[PDB]
This record gives C-alpha cells, structure tokens and sequence, in this order.
C-alpha cells in the first residue's frame, strides 16, 4: 500500500524481467539483473540502504554466485575496523567534551566581531568535520550558529544570517573529503582499491584546501551584507578537565601514527593493514586510559554504516565473478576509446556530482565505486582514480536537501528557501566539476 | 590509580613474566601467555568483554600469529549474523508491542489467583526468554512482577515476595538455554563446533523442560507462602494491532524454518550455513512488511556481544596455531586418562557451574569454550560435547549476584537479602552439576 513497497515490487517485478528477458550468457544475466535490483534499492532507498546491503549477500548466495560464508567475510573487511577505530575517537571526544573546547577556544579567538565569527564557524566546522562525521559535525554546528546569529537578529535581513547557515552546512560535507575516515565514500574507495589512511589525505586534504574557500567565496558573492553585527558569547566558559588532554593526547598520537604508517610500518616489520591496527588500538589506549566506556562507542558507532561498507564489497565481487564488469567493459569500449580521458572523466565527475543531489553521499559511492573500479580493472587501468573521485565527487551535494542530512538539518531552520540554496548549489557544483576534473588531470603523472 | 587498571598493569606483568619465563618451544610460550592475560581480563572483566575481545586480533596480528585480514575474518562468521538475526526479530516484537501482549494474554489467563499468577509468571519469563536475551527479559519482566506483588503488599511478609522475584531471575536464565538464539554462550559453542539452531536446541530445550520446574520446586520449598492473596489487573488492556500478526507471522515462519532446516535446506540444494540465511531472511521479511525500523535494531542489537564471538574465534584459532591446544592436550594426557568420562565431565560441569558465579555468562563461556573444545579435538574427541556442556553450565548463575545481570536486577530491589539468594543458589548449583552431568551421561550414545 505504500510508496516503497511499491517501488521495491516494481523492482522485484523489473529484476523478474531483466532475467528472463535479457540474451546474454547466464552469469552475466544475473549479475547485471542484481546491479540493477541493488541499483534501484540505494537510489531510491526503498529499503534502508543497509537492509539493501545485507541483501547482497543473501541474493549472492542463494543465487549460487557465493557461499554464504565466503560472501559474508565480506564484513570484515580491514577498512570497516579502521572506520569503528573512527567512531570510538569521536565517541570519546564528543563525551569528553574535547569538541566543546575546540569550538569555543577558536570561537573566542574571535573578539566579537562578526566579520571573523562566521568565518571561524567554517573553519571549526570543516576541521571537526575530519574525524567525526558529516551529519554528526552538523547537528552539532546547529546551536552554535543560531547562538551567534542573535545579534544580527532581524530575520528581515535573512542574507546576513543564510550565509552562515548555509556555510556551515557545506563545510560539514567538504571537510569530509580531508581524510579516510570522515565520511563513509571515502571509505568505500578505501576498501575497493586497497588505500592507506595517509593515501586518501594525500588526494583528499588538498582538495579540501582548495574547496572550502571556493564555496564561501561562492556563497559570498551572492548576497552577504556580513561585514557588520556584534557578538554575544553567551554560556558557560570551557576548561580543560580530566584529561582532555588525555583524549588529545591519544587522538594526536592516533593521526601521527596514520600519517607517519608507511615508515613505521615498514621499519617495523610490515604489518598487514597497518592502519587498521592503529585505529584498533585507538580504541584499546582510550580504554585503557579509561576516558570513554564501550557504551558510548556503541552508540556513537553507525553500525548500519558499518555493515553497507561489507554489502558493497559483496556486490564488487559479485561483478567480478559473474564477469559482469568484464561485459560492461566490452559494451563501453568502444565509447571510452572514442572519449579522451578528459572527457570520460568530465563525464565521471559531472554525472556524480549531480546524481548526488538526488541520493544519500553514500548511497551512491556504494553503487558506483563497485560498478566502476571493476570495469576499470577489466580495462587494465588502476581502479584508484575513478574511485577517489567519485569518493569526492559524491560528497558534492550543495543543491537540494535530502541530498545530504547536513543540507536538510539546516533546512528545517525554517528560513532558508528552497530556490535559494538550489542555484548557490547549482553554481558550486559545477564549479566543483572543474576543480575535480582538473586535480583528477593533475594527479595523473 | 584506579582498581582495573591495576589489574591490567598486574596481568601486562604476568604476561611478561610468562614470556621470559616459560621452558617451551616459543609458540606455546606465546600461546600460553596470551591464553593467561586473555582468561584474566575476562574473568576480571578489568576492560570491558568487547575492548578484551578487539585485543585478541591486535595481539594475534603483532605476534605474528596471522595476518591482519585473516584474524579479522574471525569476526564475520556465519553465527554471529544469525545473533543478528536474533537481535533484529526480538528488536521488531518489542517494538510492536508483541512481548507486552504476550504477556497479559497469559497474565490474564488466570483469573485473579497468586497461586497461579507467579506459576505463570514464570512460565512466561522463561518462555519469552527464549528468544529475547537473558537481561532484556529480566529488566522487561521487573515491573510486572513488582505489579502483581502488590496486593501481598506487606513486605513484613517478605518469602511470597521473594520466591516470586528470585523466580523470574532464574527463569530468564534457564530460559536462555533453550535455543541458540537466547544467551552468548550457546551462541559461542555453535560457533566454535559449527551447531544448527536445530543442532542446539535438540541438546537444550530438554535441559530447561527439566531445570525450570526444578528450580522452582527448589525455591518453592525454602520459604514460600504463596497459597494466598489475590489479584490486580491494574493497566490498559492489549490487542493485536497494525500486524502484531504480522510480527508474529513473521517470526513464526521464521522459528518454523529453523526447526525444519535440515530438510528444507536439504530438499533445496543444501545451502551452507541455512539458519543464518533464515535469520537474515527475517531482517529482511522484517523490513519489507515494514513492521520494524532499522534505527530500532541497531539500538536492541548487542554489538558488543557481536565482536566478542568473533575475538574469541580469534583466540581458538590462535590457541591451534600456536599448538597451546596440543600442547595442554599432552599435559593432561595422564590425569584424563586416571579420569573416567564421569569423572571428567563431573569435574567440568562442576568447574563451570561455580565459576560463572564469579563472572559473567558469556565471559565464561568466551574464555572455556575455545580452550575446552580445542584441547578436545587435540585428543581426536568431538569437541561438540565439551562445548555444549560449558554453554549450559556457564548459564547456570544461581547464588550471588554480580553473577548475570538478572541477579544484580532482582537484587536492586532493595528487599532480598545476599544470604538468602546465596544458598537457595548454593542447591540449585549441585542440583544442576546432577542434571547435566545426568544428560551429558545420557546424551553419548
Ligand atoms: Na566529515
Ligand atoms: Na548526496
Ligand atoms: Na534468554
Ligand atoms: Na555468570
């Protein structure tokens, strides 16, 4: 009776059809009727992207493509332990309060001046945004922005108080391109193509460099009257407590570790997933240190993430092994090979940065990395590129909400209009598409 | 400065001592210095059961016991996602309300009777413990209980109101070994010698058949006074809304398939690990017919249980590798053989039996079952027997609390008193060690 269970029969009734219809060698039936099925599932989020992803599997397997174990193992893939290593670090400096601090201390900086408040909201949200999360960095912005745009009360002079909604909003999403953890795209290029924590900052952190003061000078020249206002720093003073410092120390120790892997690693022996290791062993030091309970990590821990990333991975391999990815492979070689690099990786870039605006950011890197990483691989081309790009290119959301939970948690601030933010996105996407296109040219040789 | 963390200095000491100090080949130094700072932070429960368990592949992966991934691995076995399975049907029927109109359905059966209002309070206890968890049910079942006991309110007469609280504690516990699905332990002997739910409910359910009315004819005649009083249905009525049929149909079809697995599974090509296909079938079937949310099976999901089965495989396969399985094997390859299988099995269930009242259910469980069931193969037995022992007898926590959770709930009660519990337990305790000594007897040919 409802939408979804309307889509999801229409699904069930389009795979039913693409099975029996379709005039292909039996492998390539099937796993071309079950990356259309999935397809569907994520984009529409009929089901919850991770009832979709625990049902790759289970097809897989039922299907005879797996067997249940092998496809199952899929879960505990390196990657999805580094990415809980991520969750328990924020864990324990959201309840320690160490994000607090963070914010006020940098808050505070500022005087009283609105010219260098908001400006240090961007900057706080973007670099908090690193290590905790898109969504989680944005609720927590929420309060803090709508704190300071008190003073400047007159809602009647919205465009003084949009752009520092809207900013924040975007800084959220942009400082999860920074590192591995962050955002769960990035950890799906991760674990598709093999990469360290100190391999995706290495792409990703310059590309957030360079963003974030695009996107503000973007939202800027719209309509900013901000170079005026007072501020209000109104609640309790912070402090730092039973170490917090403790919380820092470790945390700092954790990303020298990351950053620093590949010498200690390899002057230590060369330990396997080295990364995970370290994010492992985050989560003991912070017990061990006592500085946060394990009921903590498992509320923070989005479990839910966790599982898509093993779900995606199954579906990956589903392709290969139904040889799907080297079908697609033939059927697009004739029209890669008539597009020049450039233009398929305009193509790549445009089309994700905009399909994000429809779909959830991870939604859609776990469709596309599998299905494009493994058709690069059957061309016999490194599979990095196109998946750190789209990692990027789907945390692009800046036109509608419902593209992203930032965009939308922003959004129920009842006051930002729905055509306003559609064209300052419309504009940053495709100023997006050209800086993607052009670092994904330069990071070539 | 803090107690665990001293014992955790004290046992890091130990560790050292043992690895400088043990004459064997290195691998069962290792081995065995691991199994000794495992057994201890475990039973100590110094750090937390799941941050113990992490610490198992981070210890196997330096040491060089395996590589990262392999050790991982441990983590995504087939039980583990039927638990999840379990977690997730228990997840959809509390939220539906399901457990709540099972509860008065059967409450409200009798008439208006103590007599046989707590005799039902218990059959229910046990019966929706089952398939809930040992904790969830006690903590459920807390204020019906404390609801009925309110008529015989006079608390001067404490031993109607005692035998009724100390009931259900031991109820939820007994009605744990059951089926696989119901507490940790039976969990972890499934998946250590590779149990169908079929498997160990064959094994269990007869054990509680028999344990439950035993233990209540234990409690019952100690000091009850019960014959007496009357009811007070006090609360809005239940009925079966939006398809707590549908909860219950699902969940029917589910438990159904479960039961008739060997030859469904048999009769359909034979798929490898059936039950756990059936239980992510009910995740799915669950999320389809709509009747749960995901964000409510991420909150009733235990995933801290979760990885503790997976670090316990972690350190069976290690205690193999390292050949300490072997090497304990030789060692008690004498005094086994001084032993009768009686004898044997006597001085296992007993160990157990009074061991898990010093520490947690599944702490118990994760730490002998590997040990138990790995030296068992070493001597060419089944490790089935061993095992399936251990997971009942862990699950038998009757004196103290501290003990499981069930205990320590009924106790906050701030009405029964330490002795009491002690020794109603210290008989139920010998009359178990009877009871499965009596079956494992039994059930060997
Ligand atoms: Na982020
Ligand atoms: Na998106
Ligand atoms: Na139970
Ligand atoms: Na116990």
């Amino acid at each position: 009776l409802h939408r979804n269970s309307l889509i999801v029969l229409a699904d069930v009734a389009l795979f039913l059809a693409l099975y029996h219809f379709l005039p292909f060698e039996h492998n390539v039936v099937l796993g071309i009727s079950m990356l259309a099925f999935i397809a569907v599932l994520w984009l529409t989020e009929a089901l919850h992207v991770t009832v979709t992803a625990i049902l790759v599997p289970v097809m897989a397997v039922f299907f005879g493509i797996f067997e249940t174990q092998a496809a199952l193992n899929n879960f505990a893939n390196s990657i999805i332990f580094l990415f809980l290593g991520g969750f328990a670090l924020a864990a324990a400096m959201h309840h320690q309060g160490l994000d607090k601090v963070i914010a006020d201390k940098v808050l505070a900086m500022a005087q009283g001046k609105m010219s260098v408040a908001v400006f240090m909201l961007f900057g706080v949200t973007a670099l908090l945004s690193m290590w905790i999360s898109n969504t989680a960095t944005a609720a927590m912005m929420l309060p803090l922005v709508l704190g300071v745009l008190s003073k400047v009360d007159a809602d009647k002079q919205r465009s003084t108080y949009v752009f520092v909604l809207l900013g924040v909003a975007y800084s959220a999403s942009i400082g999860g391109i920074a590192t591995l953890v962050g955002s769960p795209p990035n950890a799906i290029a991760a674990a598709e193509v093999g990469l360290s924590f100190t391999d995706w900052m290495k792409f990703g952190l310059p590309t957030a460099m360079m963003m974030l003061p695009m996107a503000i000078a973007i939202l800027y020249f719209l309509l900013k009257p901000t170079l005026n206002g007072m501020f209000e720093l109104d609640r309790a003073p912070v402090n730092w407590d039973k170490g917090k410092v403790v919380t820092l120390g470790i945390f700092g120790l954790t990303v020298f570790l990351w950053i620093f892997s590949s010498p200690i690693n390899a002057a230590l022996g060369g330990f396997k997933s080295f990364d995970t290791l370290v994010a492992l062993g985050a989560i003991l030091m912070l017990s061990f240190a006592r500085v946060v309970h394990w009921k903590e990590i498992q509320k923070t821990a989005d479990w839910g993430v966790l599982l898509l990333f093993g779900g995606g991975l199954c579906l990956s391999n589903v392709l290969k092994q139904t040889g799907t990815s080297v079908f697609l492979a033939n059927a697009l070689s004739d029209m890669v090979s008539h597009m020049g690099i450039f233009v398929v990786i305009l193509v790549v870039a445009t089309f994700v940065v905009f399909l994000t605006e429809f779909a959830s950011n991870t939604a859609s890197a776990a469709l596309l990395i599998p299905v494009f990483a493994t058709v690069a691989e059957a061309f016999g081309m490194s599979p990095v590129l196109l998946s750190v790009l789209i990692a990027v290119a789907a945390s692009c959301a800046f036109m509608l909400p419902v593209a992203t939970p930032p965009n939308a948690i922003v959004f129920a601030s009842g006051h930002i209009k729905q055509s306003e933010m559609m064209r300052v996105g419309l504009y940053l996407n495709i100023a997006c598409i050209g800086l993607l296109t052009a670092i994904a040219m330069l990071f070539w040789q």
